[PDB]
């Protein structure tokens, strides 16, 4: 019910050591540096439907103040994809879910792409491991 | 640390049917399907909380806010605490609130827009 992917994202984040939860658009929350952040969740069936076709091979990259990376990626890091700024919808973290069959050949095992502010990248990396 | 009272407020809100939690405005509450920060203040006497004249007037509406025990102009000290946040929860010793009907010791200062959603979550 769309909530399926929000719950999947919350479980993947809790598995990586984050304090994350769901709240009924349907929104997700995450604790970074001791602060709560809204996470917008978008699911698309193909990389073309998510405007990620050219992006997949370029991850992780920093563009327009945002770091764009696969959820499952700690590797060291321009305009941003078409509907992504529109999908952020006032929030500062965006989580895009594609079928794993499309992301896995580029190293995205879970299917998730995270669009995080570059100011939050330090706190994000220091929550894991 | 005053986390003791934030936990007490979260339990009282969950008991009344609300989805409330403390952040690891440290308190959050779900109203109409939206998350709201709740500012928590604990004071030892009604004078320290600017509630002396208020206790007998609850529940009242004042300056766009519905002031009531958890179960006209607002004090300028409450207008500073409620600024930033939207909901303010003031905790006094129950010995002061109980003769006025406040068994728990908590006073909630909620916006008028949120009163509909608050009443429909009980």
């Amino acid at each position: 019910k769309g909530r399926r992917y929000e719950n999947e994202l919350v479980e993947l984040l809790k598995q990586r050591g984050f304090t994350a939860w769901r709240v009924p658009s349907s929104d997700v929350r995450v604790m970074l540096a001791g602060q709560e952040h809204r996470v917008e969740v978008k699911m698309r069936s193909t990389p073309q439907a998510a405007s990620a076709t050219r992006i997949l091979s370029k991850l992780p990259f920093s563009c327009q103040g945002y770091r764009v990376f696969f959820l499952e990626a700690l590797d060291s890091q321009c305009k941003l994809p078409k509907n992504w700024v529109r999908w952020l919808n006032g929030a500062h973290i965006l989580a895009v879910r594609l079928p794993k069959r499309f992301t896995s050949p580029y190293g995205g095992l879970t299917g998730w792409i995270i669009v995080l502010p570059d100011t939050l990248w330090d706190a994000w990396r220091s929550e894991m491991s």
